[PDB]
């Protein structure tokens, strides 16, 4: 059973779940996506504890069970400092591996750019170094959808009528094709989605949905900074990932020595679509860079 707590970090109370032992070989911090989701959908990574990998989960500022800070702090830079504060105020000076999913991936990239000296390795899953680029690729995905849904997206989407059933059915389709390719989504994934809708971070930083990123990060782009990352890096992406392998390729190019792995028959939530394979890949990576 993991150890759960609700302590104050860089000024605000953050919820975290530390799943450690047995025979710990390394520690791994995880950064969920959204922005504005919760750690819940990453729980499948908990399996790695059986491989000697302690896993740290936590809900970022304003996310899930964590308290929301002042609006002025709704930035990726703030998320990075929040993350370093948690690592230090939990593992002291220990070197740790960092894993980020989607937005969590971009956040993990920003973190590495500044604090890679506190890391043994970096893992980015369905991540991005440029929101604009990700939008470009997502737009292509929308057009590749059957006219039926594609039209509803451009129609109600351009009218801000996200409360329409046709538009809604179009979003559901896109999700079942590029977010999670499953007819029965796990409770953990559903909980994080619910959390995003309940809090404000998702609406303020991201936007109405996965492919309608009109939040405060819409222009965020640090592709020209990531080349400064020199630590072991593992980049993963799903074949049908809403954050396409083309976006992943851009990250891979800049980080020398990094690895790029495309999960066939998978989309964005690769940790659920191929749980055993996803965990094995990360476990082998971590264990080979102690
Ligand atoms: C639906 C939630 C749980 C999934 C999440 N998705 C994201 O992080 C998107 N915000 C990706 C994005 C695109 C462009 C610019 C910023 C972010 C996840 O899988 O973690
Ligand atoms: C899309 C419906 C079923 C809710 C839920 N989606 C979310 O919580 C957002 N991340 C995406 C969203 C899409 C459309 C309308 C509101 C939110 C889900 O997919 O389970």
């Amino acid at each position: 059973e993991c150890i759960e707590n609700y302590a104050k970090v860089n000024g605000i109370y953050i919820y975290y779940k530390l799943c450690k032992a047995p025979e710990e070989k390394a520690k791994l911090m995880t950064m969920h996506g959204g922005p504005g989701m919760s750690h819940d959908y990453l729980l499948s990574l908990r399996d790695m504890t059986k491989e000697g990998i302690t896993v740290l989960f936590y809900d970022q500022f304003g996310c899930g069970r964590s308290e929301e800070p002042d609006q002025s702090k709704f930035t990726i830079d703030y998320g990075v400092e929040e993350a370093e504060a948690l690592r230090s105020k939990l593992f002291g000076n220990e070197k740790v591996f960092l894993m980020g999913s989607a937005y969590g991936g971009a956040l993990a990239l920003a973190y590495a750019v500044k604090y890679q000296d506190h890391l043994k390795g970096l893992i980015v899953s369905g991540g991005l170094s440029s929101v604009p680029l990700t939008v470009k690729e997502m737009n292509r995905l929308i057009d590749e959808l059957p006219a039926k849904y594609r039209d509803a997206i451009k129609k109600y989407g351009s009218s801000g009528s996200y409360e329409n059933p046709e538009y809604q059915e179009a979003v559901n389709y896109f999700y079942h094709q590029h977010l999670l390719r499953s007819e029965d989504w796990p409770p953990e994934v559903l909980k994080s989605l619910e959390y995003a809708e309940r809090r404000n971070v998702y609406r303020i930083m991201n936007g109405p949905n996965e492919f309608t990123i009109t939040g405060t990060i819409k222009d965020w782009d640090i592709t020209d900074k990531i080349s400064a990352i020199k630590i072991p890096t593992l980049i993963t992406v799903g074949e049908y990932d809403e954050v396409t392998p083309n976006v992943a390729r851009v990250i891979h190019e800049k980080i020398a020595g990094s690895e790029l792995h495309v999960f066939r028959d998978c989309s964005h939530l690769t940790m659920w679509e191929d749980r055993e394979g996803y965990n094995k890949l990360l476990s082998d990576f971590i264990l080979k860079h102690l």
